[PDB]
């Protein structure tokens, strides 16, 4: 049943537009895969810190892309030696954070390319002999979700850490009839792979191609989001208190203003995945009583599997508060 969608555009910030709007209006009848590659750029997870992720000066001066994708998970570099896939679905009980399940078809067509022993680890990367070419994120909103991962297939890894502040590429893994590819054609190779087929004819009906209405809502999406200077760098947190601490889900870093007992200001920076929005939490702890028992009473009724994964509020609250 699944339908395939290529990206035309090389701007990151169309192709997450697009992936968003297609997750928007999707239907249970079709899921989908989509393939989009783009030229230097760096993607900020949902709730990271802008300004602590990127060396915005260095990202300035060779006319580095930023941009904010909607999935938690960490700060990304992508560059036209990438190729990035997405599994857009109807969310299922257990799916959100099943990384093994939604990686499982990329593993196995990777083998089937000459690249065996790739393998998932550290939960949501994927690891050729203890080295990473794939970091993957997921994010769900009414019942849809799309997981998307990156494969490093000729990246500048020297840019990689120099924009950002083990790796590797596959094309030294895979099979000598895959070692000449362009961008262009591994990501078609992926997609034979998938489907199981020798050539594109053999799949062309299931491709979905984006008409008109979709390319302007897409371009809407750009402009109001991917593009938009608020989103991809956010205001300005207002502080004097930073807590930070690395759990078993990521990073989480907590910024806050207190002023006779209670907080003020509060905004959470970090590099965890959620199924939900954390301005929920945020909103729940303004003018509560700095204090673990105020603190969790005023998040008593949240389940926190939702807002952090493998975070949990007791860690959570230790953390605003120790
Ligand atoms: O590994 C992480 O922590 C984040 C990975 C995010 C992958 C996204 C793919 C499409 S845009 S960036
Ligand atoms: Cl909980």
């Amino acid at each position: 049943g699944m339908r395939y969608v290529i990206m035309q555009s090389r701007d990151i910030r169309e192709n997450l537009a697009t992936e968003d709007y297609l997750l928007n209006t999707l239907s249970f009848e079709e899921p989908l895969v989509l393939f989009y590659i783009q030229e230097p750029c760096v993607i900020l997870g949902r709730n990271q810190n802008a300004y602590e992720e990127i060396d915005l000066a260095y990202a300035r001066e060779k006319g580095i892309v930023i941009t904010r994708r909607l999935s938690g998970g960490g700060a990304v570099y992508d560059d036209l030696g990438n190729v990035s896939f997405s599994f857009v679905v109807q969310e299922g009980h257990q799916a959100f954070g099943d990384f093994k399940a939604f990686t499982k078809p990329i593993i196995e067509a990777l083998h089937k390319m000459g690249a065996t022993g790739a393998e998932i680890s550290g939960r949501n990367d994927l690891l050729i002999d203890g080295k990473k070419f794939s970091g993957n994120a997921m994010y769900t909103k009414k019942g849809k979700m799309y997981t998307h991962g990156t494969l490093m297939y000729d990246v500048d890894l020297a840019e990689v850490q120099r924009v950002l502040t083990r790796v590797t590429n596959l094309r030294p893994y895979l099979d000598e009839k895959y070692q000449q590819l362009t961008i262009e054609e591994f990501r078609n190779r992926l997609l034979m792979e998938l489907f199981d087929v020798e050539s594109l004819t053999e799949i062309a009906e299931k491709e979905y191609v984006l008409t008109k209405a979709d390319q302007q809502e897409i371009r809407k999406l750009v402009a109001e989001v991917y593009g938009n200077e608020a989103w991809i760098f956010g205001e300005a947190p207002k502080f004097t208190i930073k807590k930070e601490e690395k759990f078993k889900g990521g990073i989480v870093d907590a910024r806050l203003t207190v002023e006779k007992g209670k907080i003020i200001e509060l905004t959470i920076y970090g590099d965890y995945f959620a199924k939900k929005e954390t301005t929920e939490i945020v909103a729940a702890l303004l003018g509560v009583d700095y204090q673990y028992s105020s603190i969790w009473q005023a998040l008593a009724a949240f389940n926190f599997e939702d807002y952090f994964v493998n975070i949990t509020k007791e860690e959570f609250v230790h953390l605003l508060v120790d």
